[PDB]
């Protein structure tokens, strides 16, 4: 074991490991959804562009993880990265649906990684989540709610509609 | 009484500390409107704003009625502030609509105060209020029924779609 | 329940609108010692600033929560808000004596809300109170002891002047 | 008459003429007052200083009365002016007691000529005096009951060293 490791379990470093795999694959969702916005027969750029930000966002999670898993001690461990459940993504609607799912579920995988922490007595691994990840993904979590309400409300009776005036109104272009 | 109080009844006194508990009741129910258009499965962010610039309004009126009490030797005097008429609001109409009465009720009783103060012969008084109450309410009813109008317009026969332009394109955001 | 909702207990919901509550009162409290400092007969004009200030920091410390609230899912509930206990403060020594007493009963509610929290296993709660709100309380309460005992050595027998003099020369105006 | 002349009644004429007496009067009065503290034996310059820029005041206030008196085509006469009611002035207590008397003269004198002109249905009069007038002495009255307060509190045992100490910390030089 490292030279520098102190209070750093092998059930925290290996759970570490999978969450960097989890945020690799959720960055892989968002490449996928975000070229799939941007065919010519989808042609949401804004859609386009809040999921290919997403992206990058997971990117740097993981990165973040790698980091501080190196500042522990621990040993990254890659694995292979499962692609992404579905080549197309259907409308705006069910493309953040399935993102929705998606972060509660790296929501849930940093809660659970959070109480094996605190099972461990491992206040350094409690609050670099706290700090870099548990707000962020509460705070997501809400944009995508509110998003989810505005696209809903929009379907009305004119989808195509709805779905044109969302991405150029609420999404950056 | 007051070493400076002059010309100041007993009964504006105390209906200027009834009306302070008018403008913080206000108050409060635009913090209770603004938050209410922030839940994620309302999500209509220029309502929100427009709301909570009220709540701090109505706020500033109660402490320049607090300010004036003390200026003319009078006693502040508060008491306790009932909750909104209502825990959730509806729809941006219904919001807008129980704003414009709350609003009314508000101008009334300036009315009703210069009234007052006009039967005291308490020219400080009217004065006060011509000059930083008066017309503020004339004003902002005018812009509360400006919105009624075009929120109302947007209804036809797609509520959603309606409320939806009306944040984007009239409420700031 | 909400889409968003996740990891959010029913109990640490209806605390957090307890504690809004609280806050609320105590800004209400704060906005009467403020105005109490600034009546013709008191007129200790760094002393009203300083309360008047607190009323401010309170308010915001309850929009935090609210907007906290609607950010995990949660419905925010507003409750009637109590007057605060006294109409008359007495003297700075009084009111800074009542003000700490009011602070200790703040801090209590956010232990008691961290303890719910812990007991709930809610770590973006516990976070949430110890980023935005533990150490601001700390700090407050320390410098309300600060000045508690530099009014109670300026006492001595010319209380006037003592009263004075900490107002000048520890209070900003 | 005046070519401009137009709702302006005689009475109310008369009574501006009387106004500008006093109004002189009460700066010939700050000016016996700013003087008296600048004497090498009170030698309170602060005193001297918020009694000499109320001279100017009340000069300001008798300049503007005699421009509306022509702007409404009456015609100014001047009468002699009375010397002050005392040479000299006692402690700052006695002389700030002294203008709170001679500021509440004023007031009731500018209420009364509200009166009459809202008798004599002279709105531009009951506008000049609210816009220029009933404020400013409310304000002034007030802080001169703030001062009161203040010097009052600093008596204590020590007359002398809090009679220092306001000129000091509360008046500016
Ligand atoms: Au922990
Ligand atoms: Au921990
Ligand atoms: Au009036
Ligand atoms: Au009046
Ligand atoms: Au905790
Ligand atoms: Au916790
Ligand atoms: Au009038
Ligand atoms: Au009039
Ligand atoms: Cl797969
Ligand atoms: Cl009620
Ligand atoms: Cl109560
Ligand atoms: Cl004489």
């Amino acid at each position: 074991s490292s030279q520098i490791r102190q209070n750093y379990s092998t059930e925290v470093e290996a759970a570490v490991n999978r969450l960097v795999n989890l945020y690799l694959r959720a960055s892989y969702t968002y490449l996928s959804l975000g070229f799939y916005f941007d065919r010519d027969d989808v042609a949401l750029e804004g859609v386009c562009h809040f999921f290919r930000e997403l992206a990058e966002e997971k990117r740097e999670g993981a990165e973040r993880l790698l980091k501080m898993q190196n500042q522990r001690g621990g040993r990254a461990l890659f694995q292979d990265l499962q692609k992404p459940s579905q080549d197309e993504w259907g409308t705006t609607l069910d493309a953040m649906k399935a993102a929705i799912v998606l972060e509660k579920s790296l929501n849930q995988a940093l809660l659970d990684l959070h109480a094996l922490g605190s099972a461990q007595a491992d206040p350094h691994l409690c609050d670099f989540l706290e700090s870099h990840f548990l707000d962020e993904e509460v705070k997501l979590i809400k944009k995508m709610g509110d998003h989810l309400t505005n696209i809903q409300r929009l379907v009305g009776s004119q989808a195509g509609l709805g779905e044109y005036l969302f991405e150029r109104l609420t999404l950056k272009h």
